């Protein structure tokens, strides 16, 4: 398993613009288009992102392209951040993936705000981190997804994702 497969399971794949669980316009593999309520604004953004008049629909390949770009950006977000990098650098491969997943979902800034959990993870206090991470809006709004990520941080294995 790897980050891509992991995120593909958590985000799914949709080829037509859709409203996500937060009520925003998204497409492909969790690719947010706009937090605005206008579909037009979302189509504009889509065309801009893809480089063609899409009419709100894209191909698998195009979705995969947005996805590669998005995963790249999450990583770069991590590496650039003073609070995230040192943690990331302390972790094993599986756990790094769980950090990336969160950054992809919520943004570098968002994750950087989990001071306490970050600190526990850096100290390798897994069980503690996992409890702390669950005390969040993130967990409460996405219990199944959040449980898969937290487990991954807890065990360092891909178990939550096997299926
Ligand atoms: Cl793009
Ligand atoms: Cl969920
Ligand atoms: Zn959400």
């Amino acid at each position: 398993m790897n980050i891509f497969e992991m995120l593909r399971i958590d985000e799914g794949l949709r080829l037509k613009i859709y409203k996500d669980h937060e009520g925003y316009y998204t497409i492909g593999i969790g690719h947010l288009l706009t937090k605005s309520p206008s579909l037009n604004a979302a189509k504009s953004e889509l065309d801009k992102a893809i480089g063609r008049n899409t009419n709100g629909v894209i191909t698998k390949d195009e979705a995969e392209k947005l996805f590669n770009q998005d995963v790249d950006a999450a990583v770069r977000g991590i590496l650039r951040n003073a609070k995230l990098k040192p943690v990331y650098d302390s972790l094993d491969a599986v756990r790094r993936a769980a950090l990336i997943n969160m950054v992809f979902q919520m943004g570098e800034t968002g994750v950087a705000g989990f001071t306490n959990s970050l600190r526990m993870l850096q100290q390798k206090r897994w069980d503690e981190a996992a409890v702390n991470l669950a005390k969040s809006r993130w967990y409460n709004q996405h219990p199944n997804r959040a449980k898969r990520v937290i487990t991954t941080f807890r065990t360092g294995t891909w178990d939550a994702y096997k299926n």
